[PDB]
């Protein structure tokens, strides 16, 4: 849910 560490590796 937080989707922020995240959209920081791919590209959620």
């Amino acid at each position: 849910r937080q989707i922020k560490i995240w959209f920081r590796k791919w590209k959620k």
